[PDB]
C-alpha cells in the first residue's frame, strides 16, 4: 500500500486553527469528566490507538484512513474508554464537516497536549477515509503484562527505537487507569491533567509494591497511592530502557523535545507526503491567541 496525503480541497493553516481552537475551548468547558481530570488525556489516548495499529511491512493500519469509525477496531477490547473522546470529538466534526476522521482524531491528540501545558506538536493535514474493508483486526495494539523485551519488540513494527519509545511512554503521566476498561486501576502521579516529566521521577523515586488488584491483574503500587503497568516498570529492569528514564527525570525539556519528535513520527506513519505538500503547522494555543 501507497497512502499519498491529500489536503482537504480549499483548506488553510487558519482552517486548520479552527478546528484546534474548537478541541481546546471544549477541553476549557468539559473540565468536569473523570473526576476532573477533563478529556485531555483521553484524547491524546485515542490519537495513540488510532496510529498505533500501523504494520511496517505491508503499510496496513495507522492513522490515514480514520478507520476508528468502523465498527471492527471501535469495538476492539484494547479501545475501551475511548467512545468518550469520540463522542467528545463528534460536535466538532458536526461542525467542521470538511475535516477528514484521521486528520481530526490526530489533532484532537496535538490540541491536548498543547493545552496541558506539554510542548509544541508539529502537525501534517492529508489524512483521507478509506472504505470500512480496509480497517485493520484486533490484536495489534500492546499488552500491559509483559516485559522490557516484548516492549522492545512491539515497538519495531512502528519502527519506533529505544529513545522514541522511552519519551512516548512519558505520556503515561497523564489520566490513568479504570478497572472496567482495562483491568487495571489507579493513577500514575499527582499531575495528571499537566504534561510533565514526572512519569520518570514517580519511577525512579516511589517505593514500589507488586500487587494484585480486583481484577487479579499485577500491577505495581506505591505507599503515594500512585500505580504503574508492568510494561512500564520494565523501563528500569532493562539497562539501555533505564539510561533514558534517569535522562528524561534529570531534563523535562530534552523529554518534551523528544516526545514533541516521536508523537508526530507515531502519527505520520504509513503517509507519504508530496512535496507540494504545505509544511507541518504549528498550532497557537488559545492563551497564545488571547482567547
Ligand atoms: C506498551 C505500551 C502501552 C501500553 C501497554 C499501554 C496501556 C495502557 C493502559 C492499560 C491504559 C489504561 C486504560 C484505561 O483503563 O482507561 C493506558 C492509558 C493511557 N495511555 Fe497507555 N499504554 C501504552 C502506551 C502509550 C503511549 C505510547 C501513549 C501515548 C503517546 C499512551 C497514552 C496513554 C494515556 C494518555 C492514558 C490515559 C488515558 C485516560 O486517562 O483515560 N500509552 N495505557
Amino acid at each position: 500500500l501507497v497512502h499519498v496525503a491529500s489536503v482537504e480541497k480549499g483548506r488553510s493553516y487558519e482552517d486548520f486553527q479552527k478546528v484546534y481552537n474548537a478541541i481546546a475551548l471544549k477541553l476549557r468547558e468539559d473540565d468536569e469528566y473523570d473526576n476532573y481530570i477533563g478529556y485531555g488525556p483521553v484524547l491524546v489516548r485515542l490519537a495513540w490507538h488510532i496510529s498505533g495499529t500501523w504494520d511496517k511491512h505491508d503499510n496496513t493500519g495507522g492513522s490515514y484512513g480514520g478507520t476508528y469509525r468502523f465498527k471492527k477496531e471501535f469495538n476492539d477490547p484494547s479501545n475501551a474508554g475511548l467512545q468518550n473522546g469520540f463522542k467528545f470529538l463528534e460536535p466538532i466534526h458536526k461542525e467542521f464537516p470538511w475535516i477528514s476522521s484521521g486528520d481530526l482524531f490526530s489533532l484532537g491528540g496535538v490540541t491536548a497536549v498543547q493545552e496541558m501545558q506539554g510542548p509544541k506538536i508539529p502537525w501534517r493535514c492529508g489524512r483521507v477515509d478509506t472504505p470500512e474493508d480496509t480497517t485493520p483486526d484486533n490484536g495489534r495494539l500492546p499488552d500491559a503484562d509483559k516485559d522490557a523485551g516484548y516492549v522492545r519488540t512491539f515497538f519495531q513494527r512502528l519502527n519506533m527505537n529505544d529513545r522514541e519509545v522511552v519519551a512516548l511512554m512519558g505520556a503515561h503521566a497523564l489520566g490513568k487507569t479504570h478497572l472496567k476498561n482495562s483491568g487495571y486501576e489507579g493513577p500514575w502521579g499527582a499531575a495528571n491533567n499537566v504534561f510533565t516529566n514526572e512519569f520518570y521521577l514517580n519511577l525512579l523515586n516511589e517505593d514500589w509494591k507488586l500487587e494484585k488488584n480486583d481484577a487479579n491483574n499485577e500491577q505495581w503500587d506505591s505507599k503515594s497511592g500512585y500505580m504503574h503497568l508492568p510494561t512500564d516498570y520494565s523501563l528500569i529492569q532493562d539497562p539501555k530502557y533505564l539510561s533514558i528514564v534517569k535522562e528524561y527525570a534529570n531534563d523535562q525539556d530534552k523529554f518534551f523535545k523528544d516526545f514533541s519528535k516521536a508523537f508526530e513520527k507515531l502519527l505520520e506513519n504509513g503517509i507519504t507526503f508530496p512535496k507540494d505538500a504545505p509544511s507541518p503547522f504549528i498550532f497557537k494555543t488559545l492563551e497564545e491567541q488571547g482567547l
